[PDB]
C-alpha cells in the first residue's frame, strides 16, 4: 500500500482555514504541529525531488539528531503522493533578512542575527557543515536557525539543480565556512548572494579564524563519519518510503525534456533499469557517494599550518589521539539519542554502540594510512639506494604508487598504499655482488626483510573490512610493528653506521616506526581522556 510513516492529506487538520499551509496531525497519540509543501510539478519541486527532500531530512537527522526537521510524505485518499511535510522544529526562531525589523531586546535579535560568539555557544558550525556535506544551495537567511535546519528542497546541488531553473574538497574543509570551491548561491560568509542577503554576514565568515569554532567542525564531521550505520538507516528509510520505487518518469508530468535531460546527463544513476529499482537504494548509492567524499577529505586530513583565515588544523590522526574525548562524546551522544527520540522505535532500528566502535575503530586505522604509507614510501625508497650500491647492474626497482588521496574512485584506505612487485628476498638475492660489502651487503638484505614484513603487517590490518576489524586486530598490527622494531632497528642502524645521508634516512623512518606503533595502539587509545594526552606530551 502506503508506506509505513506516510500520512494521508485526509488525515491533517489544517490550522489556517511555495503552497506552504500550517498543518497539525496525531502520532504516538500525541499532536505534532508541522509546515505542509503540495507537489507543483509545474513549479519545480516535482514528485522526484520531493521525494529526495524527505530521505535528506532523515540522513541528516542520524547525525543532527533534533536540530534537523523531520520531513513526511503525504498521500491523498487514493495512494497518490501529494506533498511533503515537516515537522516543526521546537525553538525555531530563523534568521533575519537585512530588509526585517531588528527587534530592541539585544537578547532576541541575538537569536534571529547572531552573534559571532553566539554562535559558538549555540553550536551552529554543526547545522553549517551538514548543509555543506550535502550540497545545499539555499543556505539563505530563513532555512537557518540557532537550533536547526527545516528547508531541504535545494540539496543534492549537483543532481537536483535542473528542477529548479559532488566535489568536497580539502581546500573547502581547511577554511570551513568560507566555501569557496564548493560554490553555494546563498551562504552565511557570503555578503552578496551569488558572491562566488544577512545583515550581518561577517559574523560567519570569523567561525574559519577562530580556533574553538574548528574544533567543533571536527567534532560534527567526526559525527557523520561515526552515526552512519548502513544497516539501520537502510531500514528506516524503508519506513518513510517503503518499496517505493525511484520512478524519475514521474518527470513526464512535469515536461517529458527534462526526463530526457537526466537520462542523458546522469546515465549511470537514472535510466530505463533503475527506474524500476526501490528509490532507497538509489539514494543510499547517492549518499555514499558524498560519505565517500567526506571520508577522503577528513580521515586523511594530513594538517596545516595556517588557513586561509588565522589557524592552524592538526592532522586527524593527530586530532583524534591527542582528545580521545570526540569519540567518548559520539557514544554519550548516541545513547542520549537512543532514548530521546528513538525512545519509541524498535531496538533494529537504534545505534547499536558495538557497529558504533567497529566504525571508529575503522576511522581510527584508516586516519593513519598516510603516515604508514610515507614510512613505506620512505623504507621502499632507502631500499633501492641499497641495492644500486651492492647489486651488480645498478638495479633501481620501480614503485607503483597508490592513489591519490582526493581521487574520487577511492574508497577504503590500503590503495592510498604503494606497491613494490619486485621486491621479495627470493628476488633479489641474485641482484646481489660478493663485491660490496661496506657492511652495506648486510643492511640491504636486512632492510629487504623489514621492509617485506612491514608490509605485510600493515596489509592484514588495512585489508580488514569494517564487519570483521576486531579490537584484537588492531593489537596483532601494534606487537608485529614493536616486534619488527626491535628485531631489525639495531642491527640495521649498525650495518649503516659507517654511512652518513645513508644512515640518517634510516633513523627518520625507525623514529618514526617507534612513535606511529604507539599512538596506534587502540586498546590504549580508548582508555585515555584529554588531560592525560596533553601532559604525556611534555
Ligand atoms: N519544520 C519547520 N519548522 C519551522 N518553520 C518551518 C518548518 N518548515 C518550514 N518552515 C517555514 O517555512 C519557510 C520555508 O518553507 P519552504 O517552502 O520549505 O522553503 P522555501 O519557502 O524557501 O521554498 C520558512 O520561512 C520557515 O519559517
Ligand atoms: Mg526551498
Amino acid at each position: 500500500g502506503l508506506p509505513k510513516k506516510a500520512l494521508k492529506e485526509s488525515q491533517l487538520q489544517f490550522l489556517t482555514a511555495h503552497q506552504t499551509y500550517k498543518v497539525s496531525f496525531i502520532e504516538n497519540g500525541v499532536i505534532k504541529n508541522a509546515f505542509y509543501k503540495k507537489l507543483d510539478p509545474k513549479n519545480h519541486y516535482p514528485e522526484l525531488l520531493a521525494k529526495i527532500s524527505v530521505a535528506v531530512s532523515l540522513f541528516k537527522r542520524i547525525f543532527q539528531g533534533r536540530r534537523s526537521a523531520e520531513e513526511r510524505l503525504v498521500f491523498d485518499d487514493e495512494e497518490r503522493l501529494v506533498g511533503t511535510l515537516s515537522i516543526s522544529v521546537d525553538g525555531f526562531k530563523g534568521f533575519n533578512f537585512h530588509k526585517e525589523s531588528v527587534p530592541q531586546e539585544s537578547s532576541a535579535k541575538e537569536q534571529v542575527i547572531p552573534s559571532t560568539r553566539t554562535l559558538i555557544e549555540k553550536s551552529f558550525m554543526e547545522i553549517l557543515l551538514g548543509r555543506w556535506f550535502l550540497d545545499d544551495d539555499d543556505g539563505h537567511p530563513h532555512n537557518l536557525s540557532l537550533a536547526g535546519d527545516i528547508d531541504f528542497d535545494m540539496f543534492f546541488y549537483w543532481f537536483t539543480i535542473y528542477m529548479k531553473e559532488v566535489n568536497l574538497t580539502v581546500r573547502d574543509w581547511e577554511g570551513f565556512p568560507n566555501v569557496k570551491d564548493s560554490k553555494p548561491f546563498h551562504w552565511p560568509t557570503y555578503k552578496n548572494p551569488g558572491q562566488e542577503t544577512y545583515p550581518d554576514p561577517g559574523q560567519f565568515e570569523q567561525l574559519a579564524h577562530e580556533p574553538v569554532a574548528q574544533e567543533q567542525k571536527f567534532a560534527a564531521a567526526l559525527k557523520i563519519l561515526l552515526t552512519y550505520q548502513p544497516e539501520m538507516i537502510r531500514k528506516r528509510l524503508t519506513e518513510l518510503f517503503g518499496e517505493m520505487t525511484l520512478n524519475y518518469t514521474s518527470l513526464d508530468e512535469t515536461d517529458v525534456a527534462l526526463r530526457n535531460q537526466y537520462e542523458k546527463t546522469f546515465p549511470h544513476l537514472c535510466n530505463e533499469n533503475t527506474n524500476i529499482k526501490p528509490f532507497v537504494d538509489f539514494i543510499m548509492n547517492l549518499y555514499q557517494m558524498h560519505y565517500d567524499n567526506l571520508y577522503r577529505v577528513v580521515v586523511f586530513y594530513m594538517g596545516c599550518e595556517n588557513n586561509g583565515y588565522g589557524v592552524p588544523l592538526p592532522a586527524t590522526n593527530s586530532a583524534l589521539y591527542h582528545k580521545p574525548s570526540f569519540y567518548k562524546d559520539i557514544v554519550e551522544w548516541a545513547r542520549t539519542q537512543n532514548i530521546t527520540i528513538f525512545s519509541k522505535d524498535d531496538s533494529s532500528i537504534k545505534f547499536d554502540e558495538d557497529e558504533l566502535r567497529r566504525r571508529y575503530h575503522q576511522v581510527w586505522r584508516d586516519a593513519y594510512a598516510p603516515t604508514f604509507r610515507d614510512l613505506l614510501h620512505d623504507s621502499y625508497s632507502l631500499t633501492n639506494k641499497l641495492l644500486q650500491q651492492v647489486s651488480t647492474f645498478h638495479v633501481v626497482l620501480d614503485e607503483v604508487e597508490g592513489k591519490k588521496p582526493t581521487d574520487d574512485t577511492l574508497t577504503n584506505a590500503w590503495e592510498l598504499f604503494g606497491t613494490m612487485p619486485e621486491l621479495s628476498l627470493e628476488k633479489i638475492t641474485p641482484l646481489i655482488s660478493v663485491d660490496k660489502d661496506s657492511k652495506l651487503r648486510t643492511a640491504l638484505i636486512l632492510l629487504v626483510e623489514f621492509t617485506t614484513q612491514f608490509h605485510a603487517v600493515a596489509k592484514t590490518y588495512y585489508q580488514k573490512d569494517r564487519k570483521d576489524l576486531t579490537e584484537e586486530d588492531n593489537l596483532e598490527f601494534s606487537e608485529q610493528l614493536v616486534q619488527l622494531y626491535t628485531n631489525y632497528n639495531l642491527k640495521i642502524r649498525q650495518s649503516l653506521a659507517h654511512t652518513s645521508t645513508l644512515a640518517g634516512e634510516f633513523n627518520r623512518i625507525a623514529v618514526g616506526l617507534k612513535q606511529y606503533t604507539e599512538r596506534a595502539n587502540f586498546q590504549l587509545h580508548l582508555t585515555t581522556t584529554d588531560e592525560q594526552m596533553k601532559e604525556a606530551t611534555v
